């Protein structure tokens, strides 16, 4: 009862804010693992199968769509196990949706021995070949061990280069124990073979760990409409993705990246573009390979900026270096100085406010695969600079995997949540959170989380200036590792600090379509204290991804109860779409939103 008084006192909240639960009724529950905020001001949360495999098994697929201010919360008909697909804002306004998963079955073996899913390669376009059971396969680089327990028969190559013969099997640790696992894919030798047989047969696994997976990628694309409340078909992509970035490029199409195939293979660097207008897929001309969910940002040169942070796949030296991306060219230039390189898995990114600045920030991360190393620091790289370069930000207390991080109206960020360890292992999570100062470079702690959030957590801000937070898919449900993990259902709402002070603004005149270039008028009673104008893109998040968060100054003047905002002129810098637009004061306090369209 004391503490619950501490963290309920003006003084305290006016500081750090507060926390608050939201259950929903059971009908209405799902595990939540993206979420957007709609124009609507309503919020998209997609559980599709929720990554469970009673509902896998049985096609229940679930979406909601939930309204934070009336509390009301409604089932959407969804079409596909979306639960790793990608998505972003479209020019239109719709959420596209792209990639997910196939039905995925639970991996049999020894729960204590490293393994899972080779894909055994044949180059002999002549004859197959079968590998027996307990063939041995030795990793290139990691020269670790694993034996099938069934025997594989692989197809001959086809002729067109021979395109090889694939064939997957499952294969397994000779002993017990996380000595014997892996992070990263390798390519694995195949023992007792000799000459042609050896040249031409070879091996080749993602991690081969303790939490076993095979999920394959889908192709099944959609466009959500937010105003029907519905997914509408459109054409699927070429490839098939689980985990996939989509991501907005100069000309308003949408680039997807990486993500696994139909038979749970990384995609190796074939890229696409959606077209909006035609509501076509098609490739790009160039290969460049990702891992998943890789965190790709346009910048306002057009060149793409990929952070470093991932969702892991691939292997440990494709794929990893931050820089900079042109599309078109596809040149790849390093952004060097990033350190912890080694541990950028499940690391956050956020262009810093104001958008203009060019400014990236990598929060947190762990090492590859299923490793007990995580990251404290964080990173910020300046684009703009002479020589561009990551240097260290400030550091968090803990080395923290998954933290969400919101930007916020008043250029702060908030940062929060995360674990420790791999999927919070050893009751790992991390109920702490903060705000981050770009114009300082400095972190200040706010009041703590009440619930823990780590692998398939997220953070969307929300329209009034409070912050919803969902998820959190913890591997085991007991600090000593014994017993299954149960996927958190309830999120919270968080009031932050400049909530707890005098009057904000007041703001009205939306929703109104401004053009880059333009202006619009609207009105405000507090015009005369208006400090900073900020024109901010709703989140889409996932995977610890958001691409979509972004905020833009607006230059503005008042004359007596009207602002007047401009929207800056470049099309790379404010993306077609839809914003909120907050006004905040000389004393940090924001408006609730006013929605805008750029055409």
């Amino acid at each position: 009862k004391y503490h619950q008084y501490k963290i309920n006192q003006p003084e305290y909240k006016a500081a750090n804010g507060k926390w608050e639960i939201i259950e929903f009724p059971e009908k209405y529950r799902q595990n939540t693992i993206h979420a957007a905020l709609l124009r609507t001001g309503k919020v998209l949360m997609v559980a599709g199968s929720g990554n469970n495999q009673d509902n896998s098994d049985d096609k229940q697929y679930d979406t909601r769509i939930w309204d934070p201010v009336k509390g009301t919360i409604k089932k959407v008909p969804t079409p596909s196990d979306l639960f790793c697909t990608g998505h972003t804002q479209l020019a239109n306004g719709n959420l596209l949706i792209a990639g997910g998963t196939k039905r995925y079955e639970k991996l049999k073996g020894d729960v204590t021995k490293a393994g899972g899913l080779m894909v055994v390669h044949n180059e002999n376009p002549d004859k197959p070949i079968t590998l027996p059971a307990g063939t041995k396969f030795t990793g290139k680089e990691n020269g670790k061990t694993f034996v099938s327990k069934d025997p594989v028969l692989v197809p001959r190559a086809e002729k067109v280069r021979n395109d090889p013969g694939l064939g997957r099997i499952y294969v397994e640790a000779q002993k017990s124990g996380s000595a014997y696992e892996t992070g990263t894919e390798d390519n694995y030798r195949v023992q007792g073979l000799s000459g042609a047989d050896a040249r031409n047969t070879y091996g080749i696994a993602q991690k081969l760990a303790l939490d076993k997976k095979d999920f394959q990628g889908i192709r099944d694309a959609f466009e959500f409409d937010p105003v029907a409340e519905k997914y509408i078909k459109v054409d699927p992509m070429h490839e098939a993705r689980a985990y996939p970035t989509l991501t907005t490029l100069g000309d308003g199409k949408i680039l997807s990246v990486s993500g696994l195939d139909d038979i749970g293979q990384l995609v190796p660097g074939k890229n696409e573009v959606y077209d909006p207008k035609t509501k076509a897929w098609t490739y790009t001309d160039k290969v460049r390979q990702f891992p998943t969910y890789p965190a790709l940002f346009l910048m306002q040169n057009g060149k793409i900026f990929y952070s470093g942070a991932n969702a892991g796949y691939g292997p440990d030296d494709v794929g990893r270096t931050p820089g900079v991306w042109d599309v078109e060219t596809n040149k790849f230039t390093k952004v060097p100085g990033m350190s912890d390189a080694n541990m950028l898995e499940t690391a956050n990114t956020v262009l810093l406010p104001p958008a203009q600045d060019e400014k990236y920030m990598v929060i947190g991360g762990g090492g590859v695969g299923e490793s007990k190393l995580s990251s404290e620091k964080t990173r910020i790289a300046d684009l703009k600079a002479d020589d561009p370069k990551f240097v260290d930000g400030p550091s968090l207390e803990k080395g923290t995997r998954y933290p969400q991080a919101s930007i916020l109206p008043d250029d702060s960020v908030l940062v929060s949540g995360g674990s420790q360890d791999y999927r919070g292992r050893g009751d790992s999570n991390i109920l702490q959170a903060r705000l981050y100062h770009p114009d300082t470079n400095e972190f200040e702690r706010v009041a703590d989380p009440l619930v823990g959030r780590n692998y398939h957590s997220g953070s969307i801000l929300l329209p009034d200036g409070r912050l919803m937070f969902f998820g959190s898919d913890s591997l085991y449900a007991d600090k000593a590792n014994t017993k299954p993990g149960k996927f958190e259902q309830r999120i919270e709402i968080y009031t932050p600090p400049y909530l707890y002070r005098d009057s904000r603004p007041d703001l009205s005149g939306g929703p109104q379509t401004i053009a880059r270039g333009g202006s619009g008028t609207f009105t405000s009673r507090a015009a005369s204290t208006v400090k900073k104008v900020r024109l901010i893109r709703p989140s889409a998040s996932t995977h610890v991804t958001d691409v979509d968060q972004r905020s833009i100054a607006l230059d503005f003047k008042a004359d007596g109860d009207k602002l007047t905002v401009t929207v800056p002129s470049g099309k790379n810098l404010v993306q077609s779409g839809w914003y909120m637009m907050f006004v905040t004061d000389g004393e940090g306090t924001p408006s609730k939103a006013e929605w805008v369209r750029v055409p």
